[PDB]
């Protein structure tokens, strides 16, 4: 219905299959040039975009007042073309949903929709031996969870999927101020 008209416009116009030393992810175009993937893909110089060689010119791995992780990596593309603008779907704070689908778009699982129902508050996780901050938590059975993938509800953009312990699943929180000017 119109959760499912929102992801799919989304992966359209701005999920992307990628592939990095560290494996196959789900990209987050942003606007501009700018997009975000969880911070495991570790980002070279170049990366690899729906099989075209692009050259990264900034990555930045976001932490928290604290220097906590966030387990977000922000990057900067060398590209002419741009990410339709989705800041506007972001919200200004960290936000739960209900009914919520995650998006993932890998060269080996392309064009992937996950109901994963509700989203609710987590906070601070150990997420693989790393203090993680900001995180909320799903239903999401797979031992797999490892390639990104995209949280959101009806017109609302609210985490990149980090990980998970073969029940839950877990994103870390998106906030309009991580992609400001
Ligand atoms: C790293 C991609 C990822 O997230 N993987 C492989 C776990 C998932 N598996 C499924 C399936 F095929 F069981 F439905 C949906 S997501």
């Amino acid at each position: 219905g119109p959760s499912l008209d929102f992801a799919l416009s989304l992966l359209r116009r701005n999920v992307r299959q990628v592939q990095t030393d560290q494996g196959h992810f789900t990209m987050l175009g942003v606007r501009d040039r700018l997009a975000v993937l969880p911070r495991h893909s570790q980002p070279g110089k170049t990366i690899w975009i729906e099989h075209k060689l692009v050259n990264v010119l900034d990555a930045v791995e976001l932490v928290d007042e604290q220097g906590v992780n966030l387990e977000l990596t922000l990057i900067t593309l060398d590209t002419n073309e741009k990410f339709r603008d989705i800041t506007k779907f972001i919200p200004e704070n960290i936000s739960t949903a209900s009914d919520a689908t995650l998006v993932i778009n890998t060269e080996h699982m392309p064009s992937m929709f996950v109901p994963v129902g509700d989203v609710v508050q987590y906070g601070f996780l150990n997420l693989s031996g790393k203090p993680t901050g900001r995180t909320m938590m799903y239903n999401f059975p797979t031992k797999a969870g490892q390639c990104g993938g995209v949280v959101t509800s009806v017109g609302k953009i609210i985490g990149i999927h980090i990980g998970g312990n073969g029940r839950q699943g877990f994103c870390a929180g998106l906030k309009r101020s991580y992609f400001a000017s």
